């Protein structure tokens, strides 16, 4: 979707 | 969806 | 359609 | 269609 | 973490 | 982490 | 990480 | 179609 | 008018 | 008018 | 009008 | 989807 | 029982 | 039972 | 997805 | 995906 | 049971 | 994908 | 216009 | 216009 | 215009 | 014989 | 004989 | 004989 | 469920 | 008949 | 007939 | 489910 | 009949 | 000495 | 499921 | 001495 | 001494 | 006249 | 007249 | 007249 | 069989 | 068989 | 067989 | 074992 | 074993 | 083993 | 089982 | 099983 | 099994 | 230790 | 230890 | 230890 | 002593 | 002592 | 002592 | 996934 | 995946 | 995948 430091599994 | 440090599984 | 974090653990 | 993070763990 | 995974955004 | 994976965005 | 993988964007 | 991160773990 | 048009018919 | 139009018909 | 037109018919 | 340091599987 | 129509499952 | 139509599964 | 969807016709 | 979808016809 | 139409699976 | 889709015709 | 399915399983 | 399927499985 | 499938499996 | 003897383990 | 003897393990 | 003897392991 | 022993079915 | 909007999710 | 809106989720 | 022993089926 | 919009997800 | 079987079908 | 022993089927 | 079988079908 | 079988079909 | 058929005399 | 056929005399 | 055929006298 | 004829449709 | 003829349709 | 003829259609 | 008419219609 | 008419219709 | 008419229609 | 003019199915 | 004019299926 | 004019299928 | 019997079914 | 009986069913 | 019997079914 | 000894063990 | 000894063990 | 010894072991 | 590990046995 | 490892046994 | 390793045994 915008601009974060994200990481999902 | 915007701009957080998020991580879900 | 413009939804946010679409993520299934 | 313009959705955000499309990701299946 | 197992389970069927589908959705349109 | 297993499971069928499909979606249109 | 296993599972069928398909989607149109 | 213009979606974001299209990625199946 | 515009967005995802992921529709088999 | 615009947004997700994930609709099989 | 424009976007993804992933539609088999 | 824009501009983060992201990594999902 | 036969099946349905307009549906990934 | 036969099957459906307009659907990846 | 789960299973054993359309079956004892 | 799961399975055993259309079967005991 | 036969199969469907307009569908990767 | 899963499997055993169209079978006991 | 109708038939149907039948099986001693 | 209709037939159908039949099987002792 | 209809036939069908049949099998003792 | 009938059927569907040992199966939903 | 009938069928579908040892199967949904 | 019938069939579908040892199978969904 | 597994099966039995000492039995044609 | 034309918007001059910014970037959909 | 045209908005000049900002970015949908 | 596995199977039995000492049995034509 | 033409927008001069920016970049869809 | 015991295990068993397990399946989301 | 595997199979049995000492049996034509 | 025991294992077993397992399957999302 | 025991293993077993496993399959998402 | 259909139906599983077995018996020892 | 159909059906599995077995018996020891 | 169809059906598996076996027996020891 | 005594004049009749059992048969699905 | 005694004059009749069992047969699906 | 006694005059008849078992046969699917 | 010494039974009389052993016959399944 | 010494039974009489062993015959499946 | 010494049985009589061993015959499957 | 003895001596009649018999005929069963 | 003895001595009649018999005929079963 | 002895001595009749017999005929079964 | 020996009968001199006649003919079992 | 021996009968001299006649013919079992 | 020897009968002198007649003919088993 | 004698008769049918149809017994899997 | 004698008769059918249809027994898998 | 004698008869059918149809037994896999 | 957050430290754990879902797994049948 | 977050440290764990889903796996049947 | 995040350190783990899904794998049957």
């Amino acid at each position: 979707g915008x601009g974060g430091n994200d990481n999902x599994g």
